[PDB]
């Protein structure tokens, strides 16, 4: 319970979760995956809901066949008492959506070798770090969050699970020079849910009626998948994540940063920010 982190080539891991690793080097990936890459808390079960629709060409029954999860296996996922993203994967069928957080000197080479097309979101650092600290509380598994002034320190130099949230989405846009990387922001996604869903269909090369498209905004609403079992995490042990701490589906917004940052803090973050992210054209918005 509540474990150190473990570090691995320079990244700080959930202890499982490196050991996951050993048996992920086994792993083979195929032409036709397509695997959603993100640094925590910046959208994965989101888009992970509309391609799974997606792929069910827009058949809300058939994305209830069983829990988010399930129907993506988290590559490097592990933990005591449930199945492993490895044991997971064996039982699914081709083509497989596949997720993780890992960050490329961590990401198994078979990926890249077989040219696997990657959706990749990303999400401005302030909201993915109150994000974070709240999901750090309900999920057991990561090490104690202590305060929020003490989060945001750590997040701010990398020291909490995968790592520098800076290193991830600067790599990651890097990589889409030289690799099919369709790259996201949370918040494009908040402010036209349908322009960005049409942007994943162009990508993964599927066509859809709009009528189709616009009941997939519908049911990937934050509200609707609040309320959806199969996407909401509740099923999941209480040991492992406990609901009644804080909700998975949170709050879904983007801004929701100016609410917990105090003025000293925003100030610092800032600054820091500044200096991170100089040489990058990434270019993010916190508000909208
Ligand atoms: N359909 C939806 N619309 C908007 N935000 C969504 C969403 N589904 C989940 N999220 C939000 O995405 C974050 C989790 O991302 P991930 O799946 O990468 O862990 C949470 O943010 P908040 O904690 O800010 O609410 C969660 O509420
Ligand atoms: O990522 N998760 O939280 C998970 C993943 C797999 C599982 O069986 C249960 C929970
Ligand atoms: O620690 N956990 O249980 C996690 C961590 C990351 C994630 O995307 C899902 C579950």
């Amino acid at each position: 319970s509540r474990p150190p982190l473990e570090y691995v080539k320079g990244v700080p891991l959930i202890k499982y979760f490196a050991e996951a690793l050993g048996p992920l080097q086994s792993f083979q990936a195929r032409p036709d995956d397509l695997l959603i890459s993100t640094y925590p808390k910046s959208g994965t079960t989101w888009v992970s809901q509309i391609l799974d629709m997606i792929y069910q060409g827009g058949d809300l029954e058939k994305c209830h066949r069983a829990p988010i999860f399930m129907r993506v296996p988290f590559l490097e996922f592990k933990a005591p008492g449930i199945p492993s993203g490895m044991e997971t994967l064996k039982d699914t069928p081709a083509p497989r959506l596949l997720k993780t957080h890992l960050p490329l000197a961590l990401l198994p080479q078979t990926l890249l070798d077989q040219k696997v097309k990657v959706v990749y979101v990303a999400r401005n650092a302030k909201d993915v770090a109150v994000s974070y600290y709240h999901f750090y509380h309900m999920a057991k598994v990561h090490p104690e969050p202590g305060t929020w002034d003490s989060f945001l320190e750590k997040f701010m130099v990398g020291e909490v699970s995968y790592g520098s949230w800076y290193q991830h989405v600067q790599e990651w846009w890097e990589l889409s020079r030289t690799h099919p990387v369709l790259y996201l922001f949370y918040e494009d996604m908040k402010e036209n849910p349908k322009r960005e869903i049409q942007k994943i269909l162009e990508f993964v090369g599927h066509s859809l009626p709009e009528e189709t498209v616009d009941f997939m905004v519908q049911h990937t609403s934050f509200k609707e998948m609040k309320k959806n079992p199969m996407t909401n995490y509740t099923t999941v042990p209480q040991e492992f994540m406990d609901h009644s701490i804080s909700p998975f589906m949170r709050k879904g917004m983007a801004g929701d940063w100016k609410t917990t940052f105090t003025v000293a803090q925003n100030e610092r973050f800032d600054a820091d920010y500044a200096e991170k992210m100089a040489g990058c054209s990434l270019s993010f918005r916190s508000e909208l």
